[PDB]
């Protein structure tokens, strides 16, 4: 019932007072570990179970969380994030005149059909497998006056994109920006990564 | 300086997070996870650091603290816990009339000198190892009428007791009734894995 995690808290607790035992604990460390302390003595009595009882079965809860594959990552071979924008970039608000949006491939492509007869260029967040893109993080369309007038994202509650789906997706904003006489080219981040 | 303990913590979080992702957590488990994440999104916020990098250093910490012998506390055969007495017996107030106490072996002994001419049986709750007593927890004399009138404690400042200490303590403060023409007898747990 609530034994469970109690008993994950006094191990967790014995754990943090290890930490305390071996220095170099902050203030709010110890504060926090003197608080807890009078806590579990308040739940253990409360439930009626000895603290280190509880700690070595919170030590084999938490063992169990760690049992098998464990935290054994080995299947993400070193992603490597790059990027064309700054966070403030990628965060700046931006609208459209003529707005034009579409779902495909779990992205979102969005595009101002106001813009004519300018130039643009493609920017994006994202992270690399193997020398090609694996995770979007964000793309936008720059024109050289500084104006954001498209953007491709990912949409979290879908299955996750591909880099085929982004390569779609990244032919498909062109296409319609080229549409209205607009000049439009990537970074080298994209044009080495993915492509136009 | 304070990144040590963040880490520490973000990577307990982490664990805590997996308990309550694979069900079994009360509602003040949950709860507390979510002042935590808030927390440390403000803690991480405030150092500059990301919650996965953080939780990985905190990983390799929590791994060091639990690296070379870890708990593995192969060396403490499984004492047993053997009692005489209650806990009420043991915190009972008593007094004594005519007191007399000394230091020895890192045990305390007291006894009170005004009993006289009285039965006496000695009851006491301590660890055995290989059927010998290896730590008191607390002996006290209690007269037929149930009075305590004499008491052997461990001192918590000093270096642990041994058995031997323990029987020397145990002949003494029955020498030292016998004085009165008191009779002075042992539980049975006391002659079988101590001696009078």
């Amino acid at each position: 019932n609530t034994v469970s995690s109690f008993q994950v808290d006094c191990f967790l607790w014995h754990v943090r007072k290890r930490f305390a035992d071996q220095e170099l604990g902050d203030a709010p460390f110890l504060d926090r570990l003197r608080a807890d302390q009078a806590s579990l003595r308040g739940r253990g009595n409360t439930l009626g179970l000895d603290i280190e009882t509880a700690t070595r079965a919170g030590k084999q809860i938490v063992e169990r969380i760690l049992e098998e594959e464990s935290d054994k990552a080995l299947k993400m071979p070193a992603s490597r994030y790059l990027t064309d924008m700054t966070l403030e970039e990628m965060s700046r608000d931006w609208f459209m005149l003529m707005p034009k949006q579409k779902v495909a491939g779990s992205l979102c492509i969005k595009m101002d059909q106001a813009i004519m007869d300018k130039t643009i260029i493609l920017k994006a967040n994202f992270s690399v497998i193997f020398d090609r893109l694996e995770t979007l993080i964000l793309l936008r369309a720059f024109t050289e006056e500084g104006a954001i007038v498209g953007e491709i994202s990912p949409l979290p509650s879908l299955p996750g994109h591909t880099g085929e789906d982004v390569k779609n997706a990244i032919g498909v904003l062109i296409g319609g920006l080229e549409w209205n006489d607009n000049t439009v080219r990537v970074t080298e981040t994209i044009q080495r990564f993915a492509w136009r």
